[PDB]
């Protein structure tokens, strides 16, 4: 598997899961 805890992630895949799609605002 895959450890997506590298660390760059908190802000990549948060990102991408998310923010092509909505707003990145919280």
């Amino acid at each position: 598997t895959n450890r997506r805890k590298s660390g760059k992630y908190k802000k990549v895949e948060i990102k991408e899961l998310g923010e092509l799609r909505k707003e990145p605002s919280l």
